[PDB]
């Protein structure tokens, strides 16, 4: 088993995500089995209490485990269905040895770090490598990025870890690309190699020694600042990758391969790649960029999401997005509308902003309405969902928006002026979306309906069921706390409105829709978590047609 | 509030415990309530599970909970009533930390070490330090000792917690003792100050400052090694406490008195200690030191014990055994005997080991058969005893010496050559020891019979019960997970033996004696964890005074 | 005395040297007596051997000293006469203590680091301070800047002495400003705080505290990274200082003040600076400001120099004529012209760049030939010189372009097509410019002419006489190392150039100018070296005067 360690430079932001799975991309592209393994310095045992702005959008597995959004890079980047183990937190490890010693298998002796804590991350890892992901597939190389960046007190059991273990399956098995911020500063005008020099002497104080250095910077850097980078950091010439900001993360796996960082890892671990056969490996991502930078026509949708502060808090989201534009040839233009500002009360504080968002929003040819915890900004996604219905504007709402459009349907065909979410309003008179029973029992992580499950298709003809081609029950994963009322449901699907997707009991609904209006789709699941750069979303592919004007040709 | 914190030089053998406690002791001394904190960097979340070599003889609390040996110093010294909180260990603070983060406290952040992990520490040290610990007083200062030296892995967490604790709390509350070891090698035949120099610098670069320096040596160092390390510390000369090898610990506080530490500490954490009044202070001590110094008389005791390699795996026993050897003006010679050279295997491997230690076992006034784990050793335990029983001499047994008594008794008199306990022979035709069923769940760790519990002493005139005072039931701390056969023991007191302690039920019995032979006297409990420098216990005076042949004088 | 501190963050470019000057701006506001010191880790003795790539364009004291830029930015900001003994040096160190320990000084014991060489950094640092820099005046105030970022292996004897110094002179005289860089990287989106945690880690590990923390970053951070520095740096919120890209660096005394850096400093160090007076202080900085900003006219100067591709290889040139530029009420529109790609050979290499190059010299109002060292760029300076005087275009030459200029004049005017240096070519049948024989003495590194001297104005009526004032003599700072061949310049003085400038021997000949051509003006001495912002050096002024037509109206 040959293993690749990604470590972080000067900054938590620099990229290494993109760096793991362009390796990954690399390597399968050659024919071997890759394995991504997440290791998360925090103690949270999962990542379903976390704040979108902290690290960014957090992904949903298929078992029903919150994990980081690296997860799902991985995911879409490998096409492979990663499990709960592959993410590593310093939580879960020091879980397992707590409860190890309590119930005795380290009898006699304490219980240490450098002895007990590396030894249980280094059997962590090597038993989760060996883990089939792809279905039978047996691994061949496993890919462990190193949350936050080295020097930090979090990361010293895993680098202390590493360092053991890099002699623990000899130096053939193991290597380690480091990757590293050059900044440009405008005022000294010049690239700055010092903070690379000073990750490589704290790795080098750690007891590692990067094989790779990753030069993460804006505009390319020239071959003095390289040269300066490979004599202060003891590392030769073609071992620098320098990897600049580029149009799209698909460019990542070309600028490395033109880098030839194929080629010295084929030679460093042995790998026994043959070059002649591996021709023409990266065709899909080539033509993938060349789509990227090749689309002129436009389409634009609305997102009226509550964290919009942060561009990675939507991560799934837009990516789905982005797969749908490019899966009909389009260039997706995306306005990002914080819901506060759609609210009245906005306009009696900041008319100018409260103005300027409604006038993007008038403007684009779709909305999104994305899920999210909390009450802050839940007007604002009631006020676009109304404004859309009323304008036959195509909608998509995820999870919170088909609530949100329960609530504005009730409050406006059905008069029920006091309609509200017992999250919201716990004492409603009309509690038109209500609480779970059992999944409020005081424990908040990993206690939601989470994972993959089952929706069932009401007996009718609705266009989302051609969406996903015509079939009988779908499977998709849930992230949601609360649920509709079933007696005010009986109301109003009698109104306007098509409760089309249910669970097999019939009293879980999770999809609504409307006659008349021409795409007004809202779902309880995350159908984002399912989206591959070949196989966009049916929700958003259709919500893309819809707004180009193109579904009623597609139908047909 | 007032915190002192005593960290480690080069060595973890350095002598923290005792400057601690010697810290307490001068601190009581004074008229000041003085807490007692013992940090653990090991993550085994009680010391029931470690072996006696790894750091000492493991303490029994007064609520079950199982410490360090440096509990039981701080209870000798100060005579406070300890309880489980008073010990940390990163384990129960990585144990709380996840609690509380699956429970929902940290909602929305994730757990971090540097804000998390130290503020758990910082909070634990708070508010443990204004628990009362002598029955209502409140406390006024604060010893915190940590375990390891500066520099290790797992001190990290808690020495960057103490360095944001020391800005917390100002620095007029806080002070910092380090104490470190200057070597004198043979060859080079001079102090060095460079470890020392070594130390302290890692302390600074951790962020910390040593208060105090306390230099312990074998020997007292020259004014020159003193000079030198005043100025490679950038510490004051007298701000330099040199600690060397004493006769006893109880020399310790006079030694630090003499050093002038009481009014450096006074002046230091603005204690408000007057002079005047505090006068021939600690004549206790002082008293006690020159008794230790002037015992001529010599009384001689054998301890049967198999963790003779190191001497500090019975540290209770040998200080209940130096109390009651001081209570009535007698040197202790102790001669540790390990039981396996006592083994007729031993002599057919080394005849001239087994007959030395034999010739050991037979020169002394009196045999001691402490406690102990496992099955090695067991058989030497049994041939003390009997030798023991056969010739007369004393013999005081703790709770598996207690098994060992019975087991001899029962395989002598009553003939049942295959008595033997569950612990060792499962499969046993008599077993004259068993097991209690509620102390075998498959978790080892605070799960025997813990704690105070109630002895109830048998109707009838015993030796044993006058030795404590003639009372009708007694307390003591149990630390046993198998007890003798209910049955046998019908027909082992009606031959020669007296079963005199059992509990309330009258079926878990606790004490042992014999018509006939003066002193041969076995305990299911552990008598030496009460025993304090003025407060010999019971068993041990009454295992003395047989021994140099007073008891009976004593009695009358 | 007072001591600050200012010492590197992430970066060498960061921005101490304006910080420093800034600081030294503020106390000189209040009345205080300020001095400056640079503290240069690298072992070169001075600064006269380094390229202008390195650290920048090399400043000339008035004793003969070559120092850095530091310095000159020093003298600008205090105006104050600095020595060589304003900077200390590694190499200067290290060579005071070995000629120390050669002459006997040191008998007896060993000379190490750190109780020998920081022992002479403090005695240095304590001995220079006290040095009168601006006459008689005894200075109150002492900044040292340590060059480079804290973790080098150079700066380590420093950062030692000066924690040691901290507590020589008691924290009440010592206060230490921490400049760190905040990157904002354009995919991550998002101020990042890490660097200066680490930054603020490695001094806190150093021994050191940091009083301020002066983010640098390129636009205003928000409150919630200020919030984080604060929280992970132990700093309170009021001790973090924001300083972003400004117009011009007049801007940032003033945006200290505004961000009360002064009232910090006066209670921390104990200046008792009384606020009631200090009002308007920053009078003239706010003016010069002010002017800066509104500045509509339009002046535009061409550089032909061989170091453009570092814009800070002309710091002095580009101040004095900033300098000169604000004096007149014109906005100085700076166009760097490498004199490389205004040679023939660019020609026939690349067309597209020497016709930008000559269309961008041929719309500038004037010309600036400044010196250099080489010959690579001395052609397209002959060039640029040729052009000036055909088309009667005003030109400044200083150093090597008044050699350049009576190379072109005895070129083409006297017929030597063979004309040319020693310096480059030493094989010359009519050497124009010869080597002065007492500077050549194979030891490059303070052997030239260097320092003030005295230049004797002609007897004839010149412009450039008028300029400064129409004196006798004036006296100027001098870095060159040859001269022109006085045979030649009887030819040349008679044909049509007046010598105007020589020495009191009149032997060494410093400045020409020529009959017709409104202003060719070269100099053999340095300008810019005596140039404040209200005493703009009177050749750049009348250049620009020249250069704007308004020189014949100032003349009357
Ligand atoms: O992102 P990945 O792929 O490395 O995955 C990551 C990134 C980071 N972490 C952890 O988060 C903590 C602080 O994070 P962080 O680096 O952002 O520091 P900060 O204090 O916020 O400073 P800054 O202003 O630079 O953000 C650290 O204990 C680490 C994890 O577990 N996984
Ligand atoms: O004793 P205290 O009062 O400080 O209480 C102590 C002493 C030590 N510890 C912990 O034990 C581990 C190794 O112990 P240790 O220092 O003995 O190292 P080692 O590897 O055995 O080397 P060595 O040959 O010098 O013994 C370390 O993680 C620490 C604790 O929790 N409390
Ligand atoms: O400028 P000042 O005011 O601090 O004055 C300064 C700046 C720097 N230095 C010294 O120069 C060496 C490298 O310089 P340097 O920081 O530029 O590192 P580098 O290898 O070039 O990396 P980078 O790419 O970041 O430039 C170091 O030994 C230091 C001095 O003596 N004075
Ligand atoms: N508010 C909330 N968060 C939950 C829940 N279950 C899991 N989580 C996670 C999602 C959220 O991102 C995180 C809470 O952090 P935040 O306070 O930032 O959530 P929220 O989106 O409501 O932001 P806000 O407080 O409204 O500004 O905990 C829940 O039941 N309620
Ligand atoms: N053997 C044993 N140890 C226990 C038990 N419960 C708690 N402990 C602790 C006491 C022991 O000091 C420690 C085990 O470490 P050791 O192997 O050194 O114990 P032991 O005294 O038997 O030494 P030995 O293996 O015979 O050389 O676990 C138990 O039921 N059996
Ligand atoms: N070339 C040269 N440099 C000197 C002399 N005396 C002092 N110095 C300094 C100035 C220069 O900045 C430095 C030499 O470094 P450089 O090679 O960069 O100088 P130069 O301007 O000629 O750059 P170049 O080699 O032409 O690209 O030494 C001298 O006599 N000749
Ligand atoms: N070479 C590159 N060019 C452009 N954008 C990039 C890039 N590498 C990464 N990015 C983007 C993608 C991410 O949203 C962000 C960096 O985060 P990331 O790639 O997940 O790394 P990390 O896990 O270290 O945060 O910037
Ligand atoms: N000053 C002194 N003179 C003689 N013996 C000492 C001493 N200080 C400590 N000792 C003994 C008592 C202990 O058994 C051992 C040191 O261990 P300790 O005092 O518990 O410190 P630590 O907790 O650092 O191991 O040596
Ligand atoms: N706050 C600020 N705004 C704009 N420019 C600045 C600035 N501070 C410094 N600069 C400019 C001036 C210098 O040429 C360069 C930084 O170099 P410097 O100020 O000499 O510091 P250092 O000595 O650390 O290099 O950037
Ligand atoms: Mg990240
Ligand atoms: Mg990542
Ligand atoms: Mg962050
Ligand atoms: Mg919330
Ligand atoms: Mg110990
Ligand atoms: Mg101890
Ligand atoms: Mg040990
Ligand atoms: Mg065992
Ligand atoms: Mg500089
Ligand atoms: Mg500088
Ligand atoms: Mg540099
Ligand atoms: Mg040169």
């Amino acid at each position: 088993m040959k293993y690749i360690l990604v470590t972080g430079g000067v900054i938590s932001g620099v990229g290494k995500g993109v760096i793991a799975s362009s390796f990954g991309t690399l390597l399968k592209s050659c024919g071997l089995d890759v394995t991504s393994i997440k290791i998360d310095p925090y103690i949270n045992i999962d990542a379903g209490t976390f704040s979108p702005y902290e690290h960014g959008e957090v992904y949903v597995l298929d078992d029903g485990a919150e994990v980081d959004l690296d997860l799902g890079n991985y995911e879409r980047f490998l096409d492979v269905t990663l499990h709960r183990d592959n993410n590593i937190t310093t939580g879960k490890i020091y879980k397992l040895v707590i409860e190890k010693e309590r119930t005795g298998e380290y009898l006699g002796k304490t219980v240490q770090v450098v002895p007990h804590i590396t030894d249980a991350i280094q059997e962590w890892v090597e038993r989760v490598a060996q883990t089939p992901v792809q279905g039978s597939s047996k691994p061949q190389v496993c890919i462990v990025e190193l949350g936050g960046t080295i020097g930090d007190i979090e990361g010293m059991p895993f680098v202390e870890a590493f360092r053991q273990f890099q002699f623990r399956v000899k130096r053939e098995n193991f290597c380690l690309a480091h990757v590293s911020l050059v900044p440009l500063p405008k005022a000294t005008g010049e690239p700055k190699t010092k903070p690379t020099q000073s990750s490589v002497r704290e790795l080098r104080g750690c007891g590692l020694s990067p094989d790779l250095i990753v030069c993460r910077s804006e505009k390319p850097i020239g071959l003095e600042v390289k040269e300066k980078i490979s004599n202060f950091c003891h590392v030769g010439p073609d071992q620098v990758i320098c990897i600049h900001d580029l149009n799209s993360i698909y460019h990542v796996p070309l600028l490395m391969e033109q880098n030839g960082v194929i080629e010295y890892l084929n030679e460093r671990l042995q790998l026994n790649i043959d070059m002649s056969k591996r021709t023409k490996c990266l065709q899909q991502w080539r033509d993938l960029a060349r789509r990227t930078e090749t689309v002129r026509r436009e389409v634009c949708i609305a997102v009226v999401g509550k964290y919009t502060k942060f561009t990675d808090s939507y991560a799934s989201v837009v990516k789905a997005l982005q797969h749908a534009a490019l899966a009909v040839n389009r260039k997706l233009e995306l306005v990002f509308i914080e819901s506060c500002l759609l609210e009245e009360e906005t306009l009696h504080s900041e008319p100018s902003k409260y103005h300027k968002e409604w006038q993007k929003l008038c403007d684009s040819h779709g909305i999104l309405v994305p899920g999210g915890f909390g009450s802050r900004g839940m007007e604002g996604k009631i006020r676009a969902c109304q404004w859309a219905r009323e304008n036959q504007k195509p909608l998509l709402g995820i999870c919170l928006g088909l609530q949100a459009a329960v609530i504005e349907f009730a409050r406006n065909k059905l008069g029920l002026k006091d309609a509200n979410t017992t999250e919201i309003d716990p004492n409603t008179a009309n509690a038109l979306v209500i609480d779970m029973p059992e999944h409020h029992t005081g424990q908040l992580g990993g206690t939601m309906r989470l994972g993959k499950r089952i929706t069932v298709f009401s007996d009718g003809p609705s266009v989302i069921r051609q969406l996903y081609g015509n079939p009988k029950s779908v499977q998709e994963r849930h992230r949601h706390r609360y649920e509709v009322n079933p007696k005010y449901v009986h109301l109003l699907e009698e109104q306007g409105m098509r409760f089309v997707g249910t669970d097999v009991d019939k009293t879980r609904m999770e999809i609504i829709e409307l006659s008349g209006h021409p795409y007004f789709v809202a779902t309880q699941y995350h159908p984002e978590y399912l989206s591959r750069p070949l196989k966009p979303s049916p929700p958003f592919l259709g919500l893309i047609l819809a707004s180009v004007d193109r579904l009623n040709q597609y139908i047909q």
